[PDB]
């Protein structure tokens, strides 16, 4: 039997579950299936990477080529500007998810499409991605390396550049076989310098889309009925829309930011919110508890 109230992993202060009972019955089922019967489906900036470190605010997977020393000042600037521009969208509450898109589709676009004028060569991802101030959260290595060791599925679905991502993870010795990432990848030239980027745009409120159009994986993994969801946007809600049959979800929120704006709707949303938290030791002590 599982109880929240004997796990000290739990009782840390960044910990709100609006309904307790409910994410036990949840751990539980989890727990009954085992092995056998997971998949993990996950966010990667700010879920699996940090957003802050020694009072420092820590690089997306864009974020490392804004900032890396193949790109201007200039080029920066152009962005910072889009950046104010199209997250004031991005955060109005006026305005509903479904208004938004086209927005998000723009900045994305826009963003994108400076980065391509930058040149930016395959080559050259590994050192931007050694000198780039990335961090993943605290307790990755056990959390990937359970996962692998019992060869649990893992989805990472991203609206970062997946390039970035990989190299981020292949750097850390995470990306094990286990691992799959699907997210906006670089479309390269004859030189193997950036033209533009492969597939349809995943962005912050579109995942539901790309969650459907990965039947190709989410068929194979009929067995895996169980599924821990981890996120830090709402958007990240709809990464499990493509899942075949569902037993058991548990849906894990990080409360990055906008938190007194947001909790109340990320506690109604989620059922585990972790607020101002940069490990992943809650979700390490479910695996714990499960594999
Ligand atoms: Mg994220």
């Amino acid at each position: 039997a599982v109880h929240l109230k004997m796990m000290p992993e739990f009782q840390k202060s960044s910990v709100r579950i609006k309904n307790p009972t409910r994410v036990e019955e949840i751990i539980c089922g989890l727990i009954k299936g085992g092995a056998a019967k997971l998949q993990i489906i996950t966010d990667f900036d700010m879920t699996l990477s940090r957003f802050s470190y020694n009072g420092k605010r820590c690089p997306t997977c864009h974020n490392i080529i804004d900032n890396c020393k193949l790109v201007t000042d200039e080029c920066r600037r152009k962005l910072l500007q889009l950046k104010e521009q199209y997250y004031a969208i991005e955060v109005d509450p006026v305005l509903t998810v479904e208004e938004k898109f086209p927005y998000m589709v723009e900045w994305y676009t826009k963003s994108h499409g400076l980065l391509i004028e930058q040149g930016i060569p395959k080559a050259k991802l590994k050192e931007i991605v050694a000198d780039s101030d990335v961090m993943l959260k605290e307790g990755y290595e056990n959390f990937f390396g359970k996962l692998q060791q019992h060869g649990i599925p893992v989805f990472i679905f991203s609206a970062g550049i997946g390039d970035v991502l990989e190299e981020v993870i292949r750097q850390a010795g995470v990306y094990h076989s286990n691992v799959k990432v699907v997210s906006n990848f670089m479309d390269f030239d004859e030189n193997g310098v950036l033209k533009g980027f492969k597939g349809e745009l995943i962005h912050v409120f579109n995942k539901h889309d790309g969650a459907l159009k990965n039947t190709d994986y989410f068929s194979q993994l009929k067995d895996n009925s169980n599924i821990i969801l981890l996120g830090d946007s709402q958007g990240d809600l709809r990464m499990a829309d493509g899942v075949a049959n569902v037993e058991h979800i548990l849906k894990i929120g990080y409360l990055n930011d906008r938190v007194d704006e947001l909790l109340e709707k990320y506690m109604d949303s989620y059922d585990i919110v972790l607020v101002k938290e940069e490990s992943l030791e809650v979700v390490n002590s479910i695996l714990q508890k499960t594999l």
